[PDB]
């Protein structure tokens, strides 16, 4: 299966799926890299991994549609199988969205439905919990909201902040989103009829 990997910044996750679809038996490839931000540290990773990239700012396009759409022609010049939003920070339309149902990923750093949204490691802190976790889901058109494929709980410590409870939760991402991959990416795990997740193994 031949993949896409959208980042908008640092590009951990990025690099943790770079290294399981090197593996022998990984039945991904990763074939294109797209960023909506320039000059971002995944960008770096890419690259000096030998993976193509491109940038597309939000700046040269009307609406959110036209963007997506940039997005899709690079999709189709690769022949991309699969999509995987690794700290991509914009929400895609719906007919993009549908266009990829069953086909596009998300890592979310909360254990969805949880604090759904783009500040999760905020909104658990506010909230007090003492477990949270991260969670790779299909992505549909309402945000956060598509199919469950793995998730992975992670503890609060007394006294976290964003940034360490971030760190501890990203060691957790870049267990699940490989392992979610190869399973879409394997035909193990398949959206299904219905909608719900169908393990076809
Ligand atoms: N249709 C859809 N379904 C999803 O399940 C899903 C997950 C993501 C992944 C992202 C979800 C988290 C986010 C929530 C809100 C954000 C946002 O408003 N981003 C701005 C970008 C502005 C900037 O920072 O430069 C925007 O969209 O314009 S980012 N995107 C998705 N889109
Ligand atoms: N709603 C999406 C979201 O919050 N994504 C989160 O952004 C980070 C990107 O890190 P990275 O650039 O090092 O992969 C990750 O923690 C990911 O779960």
């Amino acid at each position: 299966a031949r993949v896409a990997v959208l980042i908008s910044g640092t590009g951990s996750n990025l690099q943790a799926l770079i290294d399981s679809t090197r593996e022998p038996n990984s039945s991904a490839q990763i074939d294109i890299v797209i960023s909506n931000k320039a000059a971002v540290a995944g960008l770096d990773k890419a690259e000096r991994a030998g993976i193509p990239t491109r940038v597309i700012n939000h700046k040269l396009y009307k609406n959110r549609v036209e963007f997506d759409s940039a997005i899709d022609l690079v999709l189709e010049e690769f022949s991309i199988d699969i999509v995987c939003l690794a700290g991509f920070m914009r929400i895609l339309s719906g007919p993009f969205v549908q266009k990829w149902n069953g086909k596009m990923l998300n890592i979310h750093p909360s254990l969805l439905p949880s604090f759904k949204g783009s500040n999760a490691h905020e909104q658990a802190l506010e909230t007090g919990v003492t477990v949270t976790g991260c969670t790779v889901h299909f992505v549909a058109e309402d945000v956060d909201a598509g199919q469950i494929i793995l998730q992975e709980a992670v503890p609060v410590k007394r006294g976290d902040t964003v940034a360490t409870l971030s760190e501890r939760v990203k060691l957790a991402e870049h267990k699940i989103f490989p392992a979610a991959l190869q399973l879409v990416a394997s035909g193990t795990v398949q959206l299904g009829e219905n909608g719900k997740i169908c393990w076809v193994k």
